[PDB]
């Protein structure tokens, strides 16, 4: 309806996520089911593949398994992830990587995706991915995964938070295209710029 | 505190940028556009494409372009112009489609606007509609958001597009000035209209396809 302004049927379901996500930022300081796992130690086992070694660059990819351990030493959950180094930004040649992760808790599942700036994370910045719950008590939830690689061991130990909270009637997304759209919508708030304007009005490979 | 929505270490577990509420404000507005309002339906978009390859003959990552467009209404009046640029960046893991990122600057007699967003190169081929969010940048359009929708014409898919432009004022405006906020806004609205940047492959391995 309206060739002029055709938005997909799922648009209201995506839009509903945005006030919930901002409300989570204010409620995540202290009704709904709220899962907060603060100050986790994330033990990562990383398997990196090089396209054209010994240089990190486009075509590199990795898989990883994470165990999430709370300060009391208890495993609260696991994660399986995969990332691909995709391109260098036209503006400053930063390596842009995309990740997809599957989280497993004792009583359910959730997933993330998002962009990482290669330069930023080597400097010790926080990385943040939006979470959509996919099963168990998490299925009706949205949230945020925040990790910082420890300066001691930046590829094996991370400091990590996981925050998820129920939204009324749930996010209602099951189709992988809607889920991906939801993860991009929320990722806009927390993710790096994919390709800033260069100034010369040209997106040249650097 | 200056960069974040709620300052202090108690908010390290859920840190959003300070501009998050302005970004959120755009979503209801964007959804409302369907139903000061500038509309241009059934424009003929005359496109002068300048297309480069990196490993001809094959279409792949490193291919890029610049294009100049003229927007001509049905009566034959030039109502504005556009300068665009695009890059083929990678092949999706799932189905190997060529993912491209574009950035465009729109010039009208009475102001300016900008777009950015993803294109599935392997879907423009099928003559599907392409949609980019618009943010006003100056003059009449400075306070507006909108949508650019174009389809290459069958008889001339390299040089003539059928094009719609909708821009509408938000009261007090969108209140984005800095490239970081502009890019995030284009990315937030782009989630509704752009292609999936890398669908889950099923085998849990974003391996190069
Ligand atoms: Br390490
Ligand atoms: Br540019
Ligand atoms: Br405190
Ligand atoms: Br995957």
């Amino acid at each position: 309806m309206n060739e002029r302004f055709t938005l997909p049927a799922h648009s209201p379901a995506l839009a509903a996520l945005v006030p919930e996500f901002l409300d989570l930022a204010r409620a995540a300081s202290g009704e709904r089911d709220l899962a907060v796992w603060e100050n986790l130690t994330e033990h990562v086992s990383l398997d990196y593949r090089f396209a054209n070694p010994p240089v990190h660059g486009p075509g590199d990819w990795d898989t990883y398994d994470s165990r999430f351990v709370d300060p009391a030493g208890v495993e609260i959950g696991t994660l399986q992830g995969t990332g691909r180094i995709l391109y260098e930004r036209s503006s400053d040649a930063h390596l842009m990587m995309y990740y997809r992760e599957q989280l497993t808790f004792p009583d359910g599942t959730a997933q993330t995706a998002g962009w990482v700036d290669g330069t930023a994370i080597l400097g010790g910045a926080w990385q943040r991915f939006p979470i959509l719950g996919s099963g168990g008590r998490y299925g009706s939830m949205i949230g945020l995964r925040s990790f910082q690689p420890t300066p001691e061991a930046p590829h094996s130990l991370y400091r990590t938070h996981l925050v998820l909270r129920e939204i009324p009637g749930g996010h209602g997304l099951t189709d992988p295209e809607e889920i991906d759209a939801a993860l991009s919508l929320l990722g806009a708030f927390v993710g790096p710029s994919v390709n800033p304007a260069t100034g010369n009005g040209r997106l040249e490979p650097p």
